[PDB]
């Protein structure tokens, strides 16, 4: 599983749940090209999913709406990266 490219960040994609919720969520790494070697910030999103495959695949949807979302929205999560 590589991680793929995205507006020149990476996202790697994966499943994991949090014991706050104790549920699982979409749960992914993004790494910066510039400087990857940051902090990572996991990327999650408000929603619920028994099946691993559809946490990979709303894990790259999220991670791209974060990714975007925060160069425009101040939602503050990527700032360690930028």
């Amino acid at each position: 599983m590589n991680v793929a490219h995205y507006r020149g960040y990476e996202i790697e994609p994966g499943h994991q749940y949090r014991d706050d919720i104790r549920k699982y969520v979409p749960y992914a790494l993004i790494r910066k090209v510039g400087v990857p070697d940051r902090t990572p910030i996991p990327t999650t999103y408000p929603e619920f999913y028994d099946l691993e495959a559809d946490a990979e695949r709303v894990s790259i949807a999220c991670a791209k709406i974060i990714i975007d979302s925060h160069l425009d929205r101040h939602d503050q999560g990527l700032a360690d990266l930028g």
